[PDB]
């Protein structure tokens, strides 16, 4: 196997990287739903989209759906 490293991290970079898991996700929920997958099963993946949009949309600068969804409170950071 490989040992050793997996790539350099950065901030413009993982963006570039989660934007294709955003897309991805989405089909793959779409296509759970659509072979009746168990609801288990389907459980996992919504949660994780739910995620990605927000590891997406923050790490660019826009709130993780803000305006979307009175639950979901922009609650800013700290420290």
């Amino acid at each position: 196997g490989s040992s050793g490293s997996s790539g350099t991290t950065a901030k413009p970079q993982q963006i570039q990287a989660l934007m294709d898991e955003v897309t991805k996700q989405g089909n793959i929920v779409r296509e759970l739903k659509a072979q009746k997958a168990d609801k288990n099963e389907v459980a996992a993946e919504v949660a994780k989209l739910l995620d990605l949009k927000k590891q997406l949309a923050v790490a660019e600068g826009k709130p993780p759906e803000a305006p979307k969804g009175k639950k979901k409170k922009s609650g800013p950071s700290s420290g």
